[PDB]
């Protein structure tokens, strides 16, 4: 399993203004998109509503599938639609699942077969210019540990994925939790691990609501 | 016991797109009609704020909170859908949730005690530096306690630090709330003495404005 | 005790009209209602062409922070402003001095405004507040002596913690330019150097009467 | 062949919304003026798909000339075309092989002529304010190491080209390989040269599908 | 003597919004008068220069001097009225102003001693670093020195170090002009290897472009 390809997309979008106030036909004509595209191996983990807790942040679609190329034209296609017209792009990274450098039984959860969550907290992850370059038992040793603090917390699921020269950064992670407050306190408790001192850059953080392409449409302004 | 409450705090600022028209005979009222529905849920807007002028790129902040994420959201897209929110691009919205302080449980933000609004908000982000919450729990005991101490001077200054890990960008949303604005300048430029000083990655930006009612806000806004 | 001063700078969306007939009276008339009200209106500054996002600069100051505001969006109703983006708009309140207290800025003890200004924020280093202060008495006294040979550039240092994302803002104005930029480049042999993080966008620029500058702007 | 002067420019473009549906002569009126400047010595190494993969890149083009005014000449053209004035530029810069300050028959694969392979990540490099005033052993064996570590992944060739004073950086990179995840792979396994000690930046990342430009015009949005 | 005059520099860099219009008209003429005129009052245009292709957000610079600033702020708002500066947004625009180095009093900026413009522009701001000017006098005056001999090899380019201190973001503007635009290239890369590199903190954006008269630098944008 730690032999799939599998490439995932995280990709935000704002509104350009509200949406109108007659949206009929929205949030159909893209599940219409959502589902063709399952046809092919594309599959859309979830879109998740963002507003309010970032103001250049509304929408964002998780999207997965085997090659690189499916995803580009799934987002060619969405923003074809009358929805994605609507919409401006603020920021889509795609990630590729390795093998975990030591232990390698650690999976993200869209590859585990996990259900998705009620709340998910996206964000890119850069180290330190010599994290990479610790003796190994050094970095297996923070890793493990970091790996241990988390353990009081299996009702957050992580994805943490991959990204050399896709894009800006080393990895995207992604975390999954029925009850938004756990993410929260998985990262302040988290802080305490010693990996803490090998990080370059996390930001930004889109946070959001999952929930269904028909609601969405009809929360967003 | 209150250090057990969930009650998510958003901050949320506008900048007019331009300018309101000459006649604005609705807006302050459909908002207002919006907020006392919001009321009805346990939506509370602690203050909306006046900050034209103070900084470019800033002319409008509500501030509400509630228990549940969802409703915020909800209420914050019911607010751009407004004549008042139709004419104001979004520039910054973050939120944050009371969590127990490390050492000092009593530590509780003034708007979970239910403490009276100043005249005068300044809110801003916080992120600490990354060896901060690594700092063996004596140092960072009694940085925490030197700081407060030297507040001591400011009770007219209310605070309200919330933990805003994984909601955005920071790691603590900041807002000091007192009735006379230069109280809110001499406690900050007292604070730089303290020496968690030492341990600050970046708090800005700073959004500082006079609180109003929304009939007042409209009326003074270009 | 207690002024608030207010630094308003704007930028063209494209140019004015050809025909801009009303523009400076409008808002030499409101300027003057202001100073009715106490607020001064201490300078209006021509920044075109010195930076390509920033065209002119408000100088006003008043008794408190609400006063400035209103006057802000008053200008920002006239046709000039209608025609300006708002670009940096900070303001800050004289405290008094750490050390010296005869060290006031210069628009409390009412010296002319001069030809020029150049106004940019501060920020000092994390440490500089927890420094021993005879070290920060001995760093400020010496780079206030190093300035002793441009008695012609006026300063108008004010804080302005919580106001806005910086801890003072600054104001130079002297009557030549490159008396200004000889006084920043002198300054840069002070050891307060060491504790700096943060001293930019700076504006600088002409001082206009308002219709000269309305004129001469594209 | 480290005597020939030869510019290259890699130009990215994003969608201003989107094309029409109705996109006849774009795809073709294109494809004429790269014929054009292929007749004169502006070669298009290639057109690619970016989109997806960035929120605010959709097209990258990589062209190069023996003179820098050429490729100047061809940028404002191919701006005039219904597909270029269907764009915002993103980023452009250009850079100029020199030789080698050691190995002087390290050489970028795009004037050894190649093969311009399916995949492409495309990124600028700023090093250290030290690096260059580094003994010359030091750095010479830092390239000489972070060499070797690329052994493993010659199915990925390297176009690094000096930049200094064309733009902000110090070399442009390009990165171009058949297998996309090869790419991420020798990113993460180089983080373990020592020569990332000495770097201070090294984005935009610009990746996508080298597409031939019919191909490209349809896939867009 | 040259130490003793007075003269601002400034470097003004604007990009198309789009493209310019098929009938470029009297595009090119209407801004040839306006330089013309200029030139009779004692504003030099020293260059206008083709950015574009090498540069997104830039296509055009302009690069003029006087003797004070005011002449200049107002040939550049007389540009912004003409039909090319309608069709172009400001990006970038520095004035400097030169000072007597600090320890060579021969070093000038090239346009001061009324050289010759060349083919290539390579414009940039500076910054040092933060105690470069507190190092003790020997320090300082041993790595410039050094940095000029490691320029020796380079005499095809010209320099335009000028001082730029409170007239905007940076403490020098750089001006390097050459009639190959590779020596510029190798020069930068060669002075790498000075000591000075260490006591550098920003240098950044870079606007390198080709020296065109305006007519057909108006025809062969976009």
């Amino acid at each position: 399993l730690n032999e799939v390809i599998r490439y995932t997309l995280w990709s935000v979008f704002k509104l350009k203004d509200t949406l109108p106030e007659d949206r009929a036909g929205y949030a159909d004509e893209v599940q219409e998109l959502f589902d063709q595209l399952a046809a092919k191996d594309v599959t859309i983990r979830g879109t998740y509503d963002l507003s309010g807790l970032r103001a250049d942040a509304d929408l964002m679609i998780w999207w997965h599938a085997e090659t690189a190329d499916q995803l580009q034209e799934a987002y060619n296609l969405f923003r074809r639609t009358k929805l994605g017209r609507a919409l401006e792009p603020v920021w889509s990274n795609m990630a590729l699942h390795r093998p975990a450098e030591f232990n390698r039984s650690h999976i993200p959860a869209f590859l585990a077969d996990e259900t998705p969550r009620n709340y998910i907290s996206v964000y890119p992850f850069v180290r330190s210019y010599d994290w990479y370059l610790l003796p190994d038992e050094d970095r297996r040793r923070m890793l493990a540990d970091h790996g241990k603090m988390a353990r009081g917390y299996p009702d957050v699921r992580a994805n943490t994925v991959a990204s050399f020269s896709l894009g800006d950064y080393e990895w995207i992670l992604a975390f999954e939790a029925d009850e938004l407050h756990r993410i929260v306190d998985l990262m302040r408790h988290l802080r305490g691990s010693e990996a803490r001192r090998h990080v370059r850059e996390e930001i930004p953080f889109y946070t959001g609501r999952r929930k269904d392409i028909g609601e969405l449409v009809a929360g967003l302004a």
